[PDB]
């Protein structure tokens, strides 16, 4: 099996979970299922990825031909933030919860702190790219998310993309009735997120670490861009161990207590990413891996950079 971080609700997130951005219908629903089927417990969704249908089918499957049990599974989704109006909060829930044909979500997060016009346009934006605004904030949108937990159709809230900042904002406001469980953020070793994690861990809020192979197929990759995966020290550390770039990739953040989310609709490749429970970085190796940091984003989103509530200005 697979090990777990346990949450300020005591619920118990596995740490490894399986991605699913860009996991494209017909590929999908078979990547979930070869998942459960090696042990996944875990798997990361969002609105945005319009695929949760998809997903919803998979977990159906598996659960009826008793494979899992819904207890033993750990869904996570995510509010997109031109759903912050609170009317919109509960149309855009109930939408994500009919597609993944669940009762309820172990995790609802807010996707990114920023709001955008609110509506069914994803990506509102202008002639050049550029997101645009909306005047509901992440706070609205808690407010309303809150009702979901007080309802029981969602265990935990928590945020992603969000800077020490921001949760700060949010662990402040007066009249707060649920706290966040988790914060989930790019992170690897070249964006090693250490003054963000001892934050974080400070205030009893666990972090989930996404794009943690450094997202590879990223349309906007250029081949300047850095590669984790054929990065010939991370490739010097997995050969010690007789392992894979990817599985070294996964174990530092196990290692780290930071849950990690690589996505693949592979299925020799799902497998491998679960199979870091039986080897351990050592200290040395640990500390090498950590000196590889060069504040690198994958996701930058710079087309809401002009944003109010961009996470990414502020140093940690
Ligand atoms: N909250 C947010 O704003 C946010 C942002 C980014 C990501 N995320 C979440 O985090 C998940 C993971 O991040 P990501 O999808 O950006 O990138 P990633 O997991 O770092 O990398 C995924 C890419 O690596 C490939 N891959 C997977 N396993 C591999 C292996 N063992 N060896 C070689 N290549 C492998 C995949 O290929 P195949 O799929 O073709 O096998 C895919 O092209 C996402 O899917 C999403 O769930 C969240
Ligand atoms: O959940 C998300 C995701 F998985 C992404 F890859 C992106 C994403 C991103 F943050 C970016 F910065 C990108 O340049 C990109 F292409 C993306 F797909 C994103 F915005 C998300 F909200």
């Amino acid at each position: 099996m697979a090990t777990f971080v346990e949450l300020s609700t005591k619920a118990k997130m596995p740490i490894v979970g399986l991605g699913t951005w860009k996991s494209p219908l017909g590929k999908v629903k078979e990547a979930v299922k070869v998942a459960i089927d090696a042990g996944y417990r875990h798997i990361d969704c969002a609105y945005v990825y319009q695929n949760e249908h998809e997903v919803g089918e998979a977990i159906q499957e598996k659960i009826q031909e008793k494979a899992v049990k819904r207890e033993d599974l750990f869904i996570v989704s995510k509010l997109w933030p031109t759903f912050f109006e609170r009317p919109l909060v509960r149309k855009a829930f109930e939408k994500t919860l009919k597609d993944l044909k669940l009762s309820y979500l172990d995790v609802y997060l807010i996707h990114w702190p920023q709001g955008f016009k609110s509506g069914d346009d994803l990506f509102p934006r202008d002639d050049k790219g550029n997101a645009i605004g909306g005047k509901a904030t992440f706070l609205d949108a808690w407010e309303a998310m809150e009702e979901l937990v007080d309802e029981g159709l969602v265990k935990a809230l928590g945020v992603s993309n969000f800077s020490h900042f921001q949760i700060e904002k949010l662990l402040n406001k007066p009249g707060l009735k649920y706290k966040p469980v988790t914060n989930q953020v790019e992170c690897h070793p070249y964006l090693t997120q250490e003054k963000l994690i001892q934050y974080c861990h400070s205030k009893g809020i666990t972090v989930t670490a996404y794009s943690p192979l450094g997202s590879p197929d990223r349309p906007w990759a250029k081949p300047e861009d850095p590669s984790l995966l054929e990065d010939p020290k991370i490739k010097e550390i997995a050969a010690k161990h007789k392992k894979t770039a990817a599985q070294v990739l996964i174990r530092f953040h196990i290692q780290r207590n930071v849950i990690v989310i690589p996505k693949s609709v592979t299925p020799a490749r799902i497998v491998e990413n679960i199979q870091v429970f039986d080897f351990k970085l050592s200290d040395e190796e640990m500390a090498t891996i950590l000196s590889f940091n060069r504040n690198w984003r994958a996701c930058n989103l710079l087309q809401s950079s002009h944003l109010e509530d961009y996470p990414f200005n502020a140093e940690y």
